[PDB]
C-alpha cells in the first residue's frame, strides 16, 4: 500500500546539506539531499507504520553560496611578537568555535513525495489515516519537531500544495549536479548511498532505494 504523492513547499533564508566527505570544514551541496527532504516530511509526521519516499525535488531558487562564521590577521601578528601561546591557544579555539561554514542563501523547493506502508503497521495504520494527518498538519504549520534545512541551526518555512503542476535561466536545461548523498541505510540509519544528480528545468528525479545508488 502507497499513498498517492504529497507536495510540500520549503524553504529559507539560509541551508546547510552538509557534504560528508570534507570531515573539517562544513560545506552545503548544492541542493536539498533526498535525505533531508525525508526528514522534513517525518518532522511534520512520522510512525514506524509508514516509510515517507522522495520521488523529486524542485529547486525553486538560484544556487548562491555564503561564508559565515557564528581574533584576525594583526592579534595573531601581535600575540607572536609578545610571545603570548595563551592568547595563540585562545584565537584557535574560537576560530574553531565560530565552526566556519559555505552554506546556500536563500533557497526554496517543491518536495514530492509519498509515503509506503510497512511491515510495522498495525490494524489501526493505514494510507487514509497516515495521509490525513500529515496533511492536516503540514496545512496548519504543525510537527512534532521543526523541520531543518540540513542543519539545526537553520528552520524550515513550509507549505502544502495542492494537487497540479521553471522561469529562471539559472535553473532550465539539463544540468550535472553530479555526485551527492541520496540517503542513508535504511536498515543500520548510518552508512551513506549517493547517486548523480540531474537537474532538468529545475527538476531533479530522485531514484528508489534499489537502484544505481552509491
Amino acid at each position: 500500500h502507497m499513498s498517492y504523492g504529497v507536495r510540500l513547499h520549503v524553504w529559507g533564508e539560509r541551508a546547510l546539506f552538509t557534504r560528508p566527505e570534507m570531515k573539517v570544514e562544513r560545506v552545503s551541496y548544492d541542493i536539498i539531499t533526498p535525505s533531508a527532504a525525508r526528514g522534513i516530511l517525518e518532522a511534520i509526521h512520522w510512525k514506524p507504520a509508514i516509510r515517507w519516499v522522495v520521488d523529486s525535488i524542485q529547486v525553486l531558487k538560484p544556487i548562491c553560496f555564503e561564508s559565515i562564521r557564528r581574533l584576525s590577521a594583526a592579534s595573531i601578528s601581535k600575540a607572536i611578537k609578545a610571545g603570548r601561546t595563551d592568547e595563540l591557544v585562545k584565537y584557535v579555539e574560537e576560530d574553531r568555535q565560530q565552526r566556519a561554514a559555505t552554506v546556500l542563501r536563500e533557497v526554496g523547493y517543491i518536495i514530492a513525495a509519498h509515503f509506503e506502508m510497512t511491515d510495522k503497521a498495525g490494524p489501526d495504520d493505514n494510507v487514509g489515516k497516515h495521509l490525513d494527518i500529515f496533511n492536516r498538519r503540514a496545512r496548519r504549520g504543525q510537527c512534532f519537531q521543526a523541520p531543518c534545512l540540513g542543519t539545526r541551526e537553520f528552520p524550515a518555512s513550509f507549505a502544502l500544495l495542492g494537487d497540479d503542476d521553471a522561469s529562471d535561466p539559472a535553473l532550465s536545461g539539463e544540468r550535472d549536479l553530479g555526485w551527492m548523498l541520496h540517503d542513508i541505510d535504511f536498515a543500520d540509519g548510518m552508512t551513506p548511498r549517493f547517486f548523480r544528480a540531474r537537474m532538468v528545468d529545475g527538476l531533479v528525479a530522485v531514484p528508489p532505494p534499489q537502484d544505481g545508488g552509491v
